[PDB]
RNA sequence: GAGGCCACGCGCGCGUCCCCCGAAGAGGGGGACGGCGGAGCGAGCGCACGGGGUCGGCGGCGACGUCGGCU
């Protein structure tokens, strides 16, 4: 009965800052897409 | 408005901030930043204070007198 009533009581519910990018992107996962992003640019050259 | 530095450099759209007119301080027109968004790839020569020396540098001397042998 105290873990049912246990259970039943939990279950009830209801700028830049460049050094802080740059470790972002140089993680291994979080800067995947970021690091993508920016090889692409040292590649592709477009107008407007 | 008659210099110095930057390990700053593609677009499109999204966001954040700043600017304009603002004809509801609506609605669009512009700048800056972004760590945001589903879609593949740079190569080709070199120089080196770069994961322990190499020269694609050279000279002299050599048989009955001398050459080498730290034992």
């Amino acid at each position: 009965k105290a873990m049912s009533a246990r259970a039943e009581a939990i279950k009830a519910l209801v700028v830049s800052r460049k050094l802080d990018r740059l470790a972002y992107i140089a993680h291994p996962k979080l800067g995947k897409r970021a690091r993508a992003r920016i090889a692409k640019g040292l590649r592709l050259c477009r107008p407007k």
